[PDB]
């Protein structure tokens, strides 16, 4: 009877997903955007106000893309003429409003091909990046403040993060931190003058005669990489007669003896900022917590105030360390940090005192600290009925470790267990955002007594919609591989009948810390798999996975492309003995390290799959940036880990894909995992002499994501997918 | 009953054609390499004596891939350290070996990286080329001139061609010509320093940390070309105490008025030497005839003994003015000009007279020149039954324009049609190569009264070998086109039985002056299609042909991508009402030119093909190089052809695709028709939601030729072509 999820549905989004993304403004109000107009909520009844008309910008000229509200609510700030760059950097045009006198400023304006903007945190001064120099705006129809002047595009990077740093670190292009009341404006700078240049083609229009070469400061496994430094300074200081004088924050000399990073950046007062580096060996990380000096108007890192990090097992952190959450008078803070038994929690710390103290344990772990109040520590974690796989929302009293209240847990325990929130200014107010296994739920709720205020959004209309489709159901559960359990995920067709054999696809990616198996649902290629093709889609996180662990997480340290791969295999060869497995008809497919491990896996030569796809894949770690690479297997260098770099390549395992279909795909222009990866990949296999299936997606980069290519990718996918089990 | 014709027997070469490559170092004599020594032959009798011993290298060191013998037989050159560049450039390393003493000679030796080295014409003096200067060695043991000092890679060539000279004009890397007995040493000196850059990245070794770029100075079509300059300088006037002065050659000034290109360099005497020159517009082309001043030390260039070639009708000559062939006084000379008609034909000119006299005609073409006597002038020509696909050897008396001869007409009529020749130093003598229709057949003849000699090689070895397989057959004919025939081939199945229907593959090239039906033995792919597969190869010449006159190969002047793919279209439309043809499974493919076309074709919404493979096509002209592009294109401006230019792209048939299977194919290290033509066709197709099949291949250029690659491509196509078809 009637329509299943088709592979159009999933490529013209027939059936999409409601949100309801607010911003709280303060304690009490939060603005709720929409197409056309912003409105303005008041948390308490749930009342609305238009704050700004949808019509107020008709005849603006330009396409707006995004608004930014001051903190005073006194101006907008205007972003057009989008200009995407990397995954979080871009360029843009912006224009001010005055709220005040609803009159757009025309004097002073911010300058095009703006990097990056930012309002203060309190009132309505501005910072922003341009051609790599930092400059203030105190008023927003007064001449701007230049802060640097050292900027010079490629090299030295004021304010905003270099293509390493943005990618790996900070995931912002934003490299500036404003002090909670906006008097100081901290920011880092890079400089890349000796880091190593990435060269590819970009073909660019039709119109194009001569293809032209782009080139990014890229560091990969091993070379030069970029250095940092940490500046400060006072916003209130600011003349126009003179130049600003800015701060700088050094060492920690257990940092300077080598290659290091700034890792993470906290301010935890009007006057005092913690700092976080890593050395280039992501074994050691130290934390600095220095205060202003009211008479030298330096700033003081008191070593005493320096917490050390470190790891015996592994890496700091999951992907690095993590963030402080500072007491209201910056004297404690908590933070997740791996246990004595390996597993993550928040330890509370007094700035001076070298232990801290745990307040919470057992065998799950924290996923992130979300707000504090002198009163209590607000947390997500996947304790919950053992499922590393779900999230919900805890509180735990300051005053008595021993209680901790589950806010999230019994709210809906069918359709949901996996949340995020979102707090007040003062943690008034939160928003829950349920994302599975049933369909998004939002909800509101004041922190007095944790009350469920009201719905926001519960996606009725999805549902009267998908309840006219046969869609699939999806079995979360694990297996067991001595003595652990893993956790695994499948996609099943609907009418699912156990009796039935079904041809098997695994989703993988199974990079460090990564997790495949959850409760969260989703719209994607996977339903339609399952939807109309009939075909079971499974995804498994074996060792190197996350949430579960460093016992597990850190089971691939130094040796990528060994255990992850080898579970994978492991947990498919368990599947095609379930019994509705057609062991015939198995296949991998993943993007990025999904298709490192996809490529890995079929060649290993188990010839448990029969084809797979591998989109984007890392070939051989020396190829990949430094950051990323380098924390999980140190120095390609004899004296280090050369010998595994060179073990683990893809185009080592080449004579092995005789026994398989395989489909290769890559964009040209991918400034991520370079094209080189697949390039040398489908080298090795000619070589070789091995036929197999390619493509290639010219000028589109890691996401294969414009309109067009989206499409073509998955429907070039679907026809190889569909003849290697037909 | 037994086997057919394979895939493996075509890339293992298990059923090879013997050659019988000799070298004529006297009128009497020819060198004939072998795998291991070299014999020298006595043309008369036949009686053979080793030249050199196959072990006199044993312990040199190196492998060396060539020799030459200076015309003295008094050294020989050794080359070895080969490393290929374009189609024809490449460098290496040399040592000269004295046959005098027997010794090698270590001395004064030739620097490593050469680009370019040869012996003078009589004695054993050598010119060649390193780091792009020239240097005049007249003894091997003797230290070298330096004759040039303005050299300078990728701006300065003194005596080799750039890209673009090597490619479209003089199809050599050499660019310096001696004079007849050795005195003078003519060159040609090229500046690309203003020649916009083709960029394209090259991943090398899997070792290669970051992908370099290569550039390369590459003149697409309407961008600045390189500009020339002649030169001639005495090699007997070389000291070593002064500079040797080399006498410029300028002019015409009919063609300094503007853009042009020196196209032929042909001596003609001791002291007298001609020069082609063609205007960037390949409409009109000067011939210089420039004679050497005693007292002066100049070269004279007489307007009188300049002669202009024009076509009013399209470009000037088959790919370039043709070049002459003095009488030994120098005083006239003969060439291979177009008709009043039309036809391509030998005109006898008196360097002083105006106008020439033709001394051959009809509907037929003069292929080329070969040699010429005081008393004879031997050609080669496809008069003979009307053929435009055979070749045969012609002489013509010069004393009665009525008396030819054909030579090879009826040595073997059925297993011979198609001939070409080597003569001797004084045209004492020639050895004829058949081709085909049968296996090859080399023999060796006498000039006095043109007896046969003796047969070189008939291949009876692959014969007997051939005979256990059931090969195929080729069908040569033709079909009429608006009153004009025109003729195509066959590769047919063996046993072919035009009462079955056959699955049609229409292999086509098809670019100006092109020829791919004719009556040539060949062992390819094709073979393997028809053999085994029982598919029907065919090749068909429409207008654009060459070899038929200008009025079929002019048709499409200003206007590639119009008649010669719609002769294709209407072609195979023929084929599939033949009865023995299954329209509903018919394809086409090529390379290159024959890449754009099958594009074109397939885009062009006939529905006739059902699938069709384009190997590193050109996908719009303005992307090609201006020397070729321009001469069938003109000027990419909107006052010229720049309309066609745009109407002529495959993208823009990008809709067309979605009712055709097409396999898009190119090497990402082509520096000759660059990757970014097929990218450009595949981001145009994606654009338009067409699906169809991609394959690159990583570092290969042009000819995807590196062992492995050649393999996995056929080996790819065939997949594509069994799939479509079965
Ligand atoms: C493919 N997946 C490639 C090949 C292996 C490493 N690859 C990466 O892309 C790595 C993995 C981690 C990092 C990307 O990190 C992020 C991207 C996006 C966000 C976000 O919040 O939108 C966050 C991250 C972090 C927090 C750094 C994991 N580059």
């Amino acid at each position: 009877s009637r329509k299943t999820y088709t592979l159009t549905d999933y490529l013209k989004n027939t059936y999409r997903l409601k949100l309801y993304s607010l911003r709280w403004i303060s304690d009490h109000e939060y603005l709720y955007k929409q197409e056309n107009n912003i409105l303005v909520f008041n948390a308490e009844y749930g009342n609305s106000s238009v704050f700004l008309e949808n019509s107020t910008f008709d005849e603006f000229g330009h396409s707006i893309n995004d608004y930014s509200i001051s903190p005073d609510g006194q101006f907008i700030l205007l972003e057009y003429n989008y200009v995407k760059q990397w995954r979080h950097s871009y360029t843009a045009s912006y224009d001010i409003y005055d709220l005040n006198k609803r009159q757009l400023i025309t004097e002073e304006r911010i300058p095009n091909n703006t990097q990056w903007v930012t309002w203060s945190p309190v009132g309505h001064k501005l910072a922003y990046v341009w051609n790599n120099d930092i400059y203030v705006k105190i008023e927003p129809n007064l001449p701007s403040y230049r802060i640097t002047w050292t900027g010079k595009e490629d090299i030295i990077y004021n304010g905003i993060t270099d293509w390493v740093y943005e990618e790996e670190v900070f995931s912002a292009y934003s490299a500036l931190w404003w002090s909670p009341n906006g008097t100081f404006l901290a920011y880092a700078q890079f400089n890349d003058t000796e880091v190593p240049l990435i060269e590819y083609s970009f073909y660019s229009d039709e119109s194009l005669q001569y293809p032209k070469t782009v080139r990014v400061p890229y560091p990969k496994a091993g070379a030069v990489n970029p250095t940092v430094k940490f500046f400060v300074v006072n916003t209130d200081s600011l003349s126009s007669v003179t130049n600003a004088t800015s701060i700088q924050i050094t060492a920690p000399a257990s940092m300077l003896i080598g290659d290091h990073y700034l890792c993470d950046v906290t301010w935890a007062t009007q006057e005092r900022i913690s700092l976080q580096w890593l050395r280039r060996i992501q074994n050691y990380s130290v934390m600095d917590i220095c205060d202003y000096d009211e008479s030298s108007g330096r700033w003081n890192c008191l070593v005493a105030r320096q917490h050390i990090e470190m790891s015996t097992t592994g890496w700091v952190g999951r992907f690095r360390p993590s963030e402080p959450h500072f007491t209201l008078d910056g004297n404690s803070f908590y933070k997740i940090i791996s246990n004595e038994e390996g597993y993550r929690h928040i330890c509370y710390f007094q700035i001076d005192k070298k232990d801290c103290t745990f307040i919470t344990k057992g065998t799950w772990e924290v996923i992130g600290i979300e707000a504090l109040t002198s009163d209590y520590l607000y947390y997500i974690s996947n304790e919950y009925k053992g499922m590393p796989g779900g999230r919900n929302l805890y509180k735990i009293q300051l005053s008595d470790y021993t209680k901790v209240t589950c806010l999230s847990c019994e709210l809906n325990p069918e359709r949901c267990q996996y949340y995020s929130v979102s707090f007040s200014k003062e943690a008034k107010y939160y928003q829950l955002r349920c994302s599975g296994p049933g369909l998004p739920l939002y909800t509101l709720h004041s922190s007095v007594n944790d009350k469920g205020l009201r719905v926001l959004e519960d996606n009725s209309a999805l549902d009267k919609m998908l309840q006219n489709v046969q869609m699939p159901s999806k079995k979360l559960d694990f297996i067991i591989l001595n003595e652990t359990k893993f956790w695994y995920q499948m996609i099943l067709p609907p009418h699912f009948d156990k009796s039935k054999k079904y041809p098997l696809l695994l989703d993988v990616y199974a990079g460090p810390c990564s997790q495949k198996a959850d409760t969260v649902f989703r719209l994607n290629w996977a339903t339609y798999l399952a939807s109309t093709e009939n075909i079971i889609v499974a995804s498994f996180d074996g060792r190197g996975s996350g949430y579960q662990g460093d016992k597990i997480m850190h089971a691939i340290n130094r040796r990528l492309g060994t255990f992850e791969v080898e579970d994978q295999i492991e947990a498919a060869r368990q599947f095609s003995k379930m019994g509705f497995v057609d062991n015939k008809r198995i296949a991998i497919w993943g993007w990025s390290y999904g298709g490192y491990v996809t490529s890995m896996v079929l060649g290993s030569g188990s010839g448990v799959f029969k084809c797979g796809i591998a989109v984007a894949p890392v070939s051989r770690w020396e190829y990949y940036d430094s950051v990323y690479t380098e924390r999980y297997m140190g120095l390609p260098t004899p004296e280090d880990n050369l010998d595994h770099y060179r073990n683990s390549t893809v185009m080592s395992r080449a004579e092995n894909f005789k026994q398989v279909e395989y489909l290769l795909i890559h964009g040209t222009a991918d400034d991520n995992v370079h094209f080189q990866q697949s390039a040398q990949i489908s080298k090795a296999l000619v070589d070789v002499g091995v036929d197999f299936q390619a493509m290639w997606y010219t000028d589109e980069d890691h996401g294969i994501a414009s309109s067009t290519a989206h499409q073509h990718i998955y429907t070039h996918m679907s026809h190889f997918i569909k003849q290697c089990f037909s």
